[PDB]
């Protein structure tokens, strides 16, 4: 009944009042490729690591399966697609997001929405949460806040899959496409710090080929920072 | 995205861009109940006996997987439950439906929708079929064609499921509530034809006290009809 128009993403959603998180639901579900799962609320909601995603009523939660049979090489992408997604739709919504690399979009420098990507046996779980009506943690913001108003969710929810609808059929056949797309979209230029062991900072300057942060240091040294377990702070 | 706020029927929702028949995704899949299979269009709908339902885009196709809490003589009024939902529904979008003994409603003498249920041990498949918007078959009508306009499928989807929850929960603590319902929104006081092994004809009286359907044969004889393979016909 809700006559989605996408080719691959959103052939089946399946809606959950309440779950513990759409990504572990994902990962251990058997599910088709294009299947998004969605919920008004989750009760463990989580970030990178060992991070908790607040996710009350009023936000879009969602998560999608997807297996590219594209080279191996590119699957760390996947993160960029959701990214460049959210960006897109808030756009739509006359908000302008940036993506802080590798994946949050911030508006004005505040938190809006954040990506994490999973995979299991090898299918793999783009989980994108996006803070719409919902009260956000200090220092975050959503849809609403931006706009002063109450948005429909199942609009942004629309916007949303037929954006990455889009960006997955292009992505399969250019995968390289998506990182001009990132790179026109991101902060940078500015200063950033590298948390953990043998922490540095530098400028971030660009993104590689391979999606790599670029991080000039003030020595001239120039490191190439992959995306995963990393930990970035703008100074 | 939903946000749904019933009870059991909607804790979750499964929906498909296409489907062969939700009735068979729900009796074949291992689902909870109050989780409702809906779809845009169904390849292999179905009816009783496998006789075929036109499921086109426009339509509201669903079925909900429910595990009833009553005794096993009240499970045979689910249907029941699910044709006084359809009419609850269509009096909000003022549309005279009234039922047909003891799946359909009518409006005007024409099908708008049919109601099937099929069971298996602890899981029952209440499924429900309702023109809304796609072009019919003869004999049968639509929401729009009789309004005039279209109507917005998410709008009667969220009307009949929040009806049906309510009808649900009742029926798990008064299962015999829903008879009175029956009565006062279907079609009676009418002469017609009972179809099966044979047939006879008479005034459709009311439904007594175990939904079977009375008729009064001319001769005063008084008949008791239960809905197995029987097809009612109105003269
Ligand atoms: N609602 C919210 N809005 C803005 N920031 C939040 C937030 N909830 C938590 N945070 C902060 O953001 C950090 C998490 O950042 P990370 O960069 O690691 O992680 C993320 O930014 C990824 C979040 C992915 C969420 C979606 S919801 C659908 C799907 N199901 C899931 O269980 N997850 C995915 C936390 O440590 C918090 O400090
Ligand atoms: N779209 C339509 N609208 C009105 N009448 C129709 C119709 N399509 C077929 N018919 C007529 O209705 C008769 C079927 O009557 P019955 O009393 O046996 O059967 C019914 O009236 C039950 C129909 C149940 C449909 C739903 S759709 C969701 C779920 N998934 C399924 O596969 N089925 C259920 C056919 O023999 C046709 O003459």
């Amino acid at each position: 009944m809700l006559g989605l128009k996408t080719s691959i993403i959103g052939r089946r959603v399946i809606y959950f009042q309440e779950i513990t998180s759409t990504n572990e639901f994902a990962k251990t579900s058997y599910l088709e490729e294009g299947t998004v799962i969605v919920a008004d609320k989750q009760t463990m909601g989580h970030g990178r690591l060992n991070a908790k995603w607040e996710s009350p009523e009023g936000g879009l939660w969602l998560s999608i399966v997807l297996s590219p049979k594209v080279p191996q090489k590119d699957l760390p992408k996947i993160v960029f697609l959701g990214a460049v997604g959210v960006v897109e739709t808030l756009k739509e919504f006359s908000i302008d997001g940036r993506i802080k690399w590798p994946n949050d979009v911030l508006v004005n420098y505040k938190k809006i929405a954040g990506v994490l990507v999973e995979g299991k046996g090898d299918k793999i779980v783009l989980g994108i949460g996006l803070n719409v009506n919902n009260k956000v943690p200090n220092g975050a913001t959503s849809m609403k806040l931006e706009l002063g108003s109450e948005v429909p969710l199942l609009s942004v929810f629309r916007s949303l899959i037929t954006n990455l609808d889009r960006l997955y059929l292009n992505f399969l056949k250019n995968p390289m496409d998506i990182l001009n797309l990132v790179r026109d979209n991101m902060i940078l230029g500015v200063r950033v710090k590298i948390l953990g062991d043998g922490s540095f900072e530098g400028i971030a300057e660009d993104i590689d080929d391979f999606g790599r942060l670029i991080i000039r240091l003030d020595s001239g040294e120039v490191k190439k920072v992959i995306y995963g377990d990393v930990s970035l702070r703008f100074l």
